[PDB]
DNA sequence: AATAACTTAGCAAGCTAATTATA
DNA sequence: TTATAATTAGCTTGCTAAGTTAT
């Protein structure tokens, strides 16, 4: 049969070494881009926990990930008016110099790893994953 | 479309859901996944070759073999020719856990794949090849 | 002297449970 | 009272770099 489970385990894994790898010079990680990434493209003023459910990780992930990307000014976390508990994450502007170069890498990147495979092909497999993720997200209960 | 985030978070709640499935066997993903590797492979891998086999490093590999054999579920024995190496072997106590561990995932696999045509099936296992190789080679 | 296999030590980034402060 | 945002503390299992023994 197929070890299906462990392959894509074993994917995700060099995918990250290799963004990890073409981040460096950045001195930045995939798990930075995946945040800022993020960032850059939701109604600025989220607060973590909205941020967090957007990418998809628990807010203790998104804790550490924040910190370090708050020790190099990359992000500012201002206290909720409306809701003292919470905070509002928004880009600083030594920002936007960092995202232009990097969007580009990972752009890049993107089009050397899907090297050869029709945009249908790309779609389907778009859709497939967001069907597993379906089936399980339900077994969850 | 975040293709490289949609794969990681896949992988997490999959890996999730089976170490869920086999904690009443004192079990985790990362135990079936070497375990099904000695069980289809050649008997007396050095841990090299396993590890290479499984794709993963060899010091990942050590830490789950420890944690195997303090389960008594495999055996490190000295390579005789290069008494370098050590012969992966899997114990006596460790079929018992193999069938059972074998069908939880069998059963999951259905699970998992609900409403995937074979071919839609075999056609993502090839995209899958596929990307992993494109990576490879960026590698160098 | 150099390389190799396994081990060790410590980092990375996810996670769950528990704390703290505010709604 | 009770519940909610952010955090902290600690697990997991991958990694890389450095150590040990044997080739």
């Amino acid at each position: 049969e197929s070890p299906l489970g462990s392959d894509l385990a074993r994917l995700v894994r060099i995918w990250r070494a290799l963004i990890d790898h073409r981040l460096k010079p950045l001195e930045l990680t995939q798990t930075h881009w995946v945040t800022l990434h993020n960032i850059h493209q939701l109604p600025p003023d989220q607060s973590q926990i909205q941020l967090a459910k957007a990418i998809g990780i628990e807010q203790p992930s998104l804790v550490r990930t924040l910190d370090q990307l708050e020790d190099k000014g990359l992000i500012s976390r201002q206290t909720c008016a409306s809701d003292r508990r919470a905070k509002r994450i928004k880009l600083t502007e030594k920002a936007e110099p960092l995202i232009a170069e990097m969007e580009e890498v990972i752009h890049k990147t993107r089009g050397e790893i899907l090297a050869g495979i029709s945009s249908e092909e790309i779609e389907l497999l778009i859709k497939l994953i967001a069907k597993l993720e379906h089936n399980i997200m339900e077994l969850h209960s």
